[PDB]
């Protein structure tokens, strides 16, 4: 082990929950989803149709993810430094965003059906993150004939979390095994088998084109519907808790451009499918969070200050940082 590298020691609270309402965000960590591929952005297919029919969902047009991968995307997420200065091989030992919530008294947990956190989590208690890969934490490995766990299962129980941190202000990580390919057709149940044909091999480049996008847009409806049903979990709770969700996906992918498959690429000679990702926001009305400007030139940097800001912390390191949401507040 090493010592933590301290980033934000000044970070203070500037309101408890036991003096306005506690507050409860889920951030869905997504994966390998692409900001041309989402309808909103003015891709020709409705790839999110259930988010389109929420009041109060902001998409982003133009974020840009600082890598290409999930071990080198997902810290950074978290992280203080930022894309210009984040080392991934010392990551681990930064106090990370997460940490800062968790000091000021937070609670945090990471549910994940991805791979997991690539440190994020590391210091704190082991009890906080759970591997939702597992059949035996997640319910929803039986709809489909992969026996694949879906990311709708780590929506199960998430009311005994809030039970047991009643009153605290909480966020929730969910880590999406999202777009992840090769084996797009995987990702999603059959109800959103909704572009046809499929490619259904596991050799991309061998695949007809056309068969290969709509695999990739029907793992995407399956998304639509999770973040949907992430926000319907959130508003169960809106009368005891001011509640919001967050949506960034960790890196892009290509799609056959240039006979490029999959991602991971070095940042410096990625193809910008790898690194064009979307984010969504939607709060409910009564929280007094208001988004940016949906065409906000934004990166993952932006994410670090957006989760103090939904918590009300401040923390010099970030001073200048453009969020997701203002700073400006409508009375
Ligand atoms: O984005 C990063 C990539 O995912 C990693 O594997 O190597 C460096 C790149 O810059
Ligand atoms: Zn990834």
């Amino acid at each position: 082990p090493k010592d933590t590298i301290y980033h934000a020691k000044d970070a203070v609270q500037a309101t408890k929950p036991d003096m306005r309402k506690p507050r409860l965000v889920v951030f869905v960590v997504g994966e390998t989803a692409r900001a041309d591929h989402v309808s909103f952005n003015g891709y020709e297919r409705d790839t999110f149709p259930q988010l389109a029919k929420i009041d109060g969902v902001t998409n982003f047009s133009n974020v840009t993810s600082c890598g290409t991968s999930t071990a080198y995307s997902v810290p950074c997420m978290f992280s203080y430094l930022g894309a210009d200065e984040y080392d991934v091989d010392t990551a681990k030992y930064q106090e990370n965003v997460l940490d800062t919530l968790d000091r000021l008294g937070v609670s945090i947990l990471w549910r994940d059906n991805n791979s997991d956190s690539k440190g994020v989590m590391d210091k704190l208690p082991k009890a906080q993150f759970a591997d939702y890969k597992s059949a035996t934490n997640n319910a929803i490995c039986n709809t489909n004939p992969y026996n694949e766990c879906r990311d709708v299962g780590m929506l199960v129980g998430l009311d005994d979390f809030v039970a047991a941190n009643n009153g605290k202000d909480m966020l929730i990580m969910l880590h999406q095994m999202g777009n992840h390919g090769p084996a797009y057709f995987k990702r999603y149940d059959e109800k959103f088998a909704k572009f046809t044909p499929v490619c259904e091999g596991n050799e991309l480049a061998k695949c007809e084109h056309q068969s290969l996008i709509n695999a990739y847009d029907n793992a995407l409806l399956a998304t639509d519907d999770f973040i949907a049903q992430s926000i319907q979990w959130l508003q169960t709770h809106s009368n005891a808790y001011d509640v919001s969700m967050l949506y960034v996906s960790d890196h892009g992918e290509s799609l056959g451009e240039n006979g490029v498959y999959l991602h991971g690429m070095p940042n410096a000679f990625a193809p910008k499918e790898q690194r064009s990702v979307p984010a969504f926001f939607w709060t409910d009305k009564q929280t007094g969070i208001t988004p940016m400007a949906t065409d906000t030139v934004l990166t993952h940097d932006a994410i670090t200050p957006t989760l103090l800001k939904l918590f009300d912390v401040t923390a010099d390191k970030v001073k200048d940082r453009t969020a997701f949401i203002r700073l400006e507040h409508h009375h």
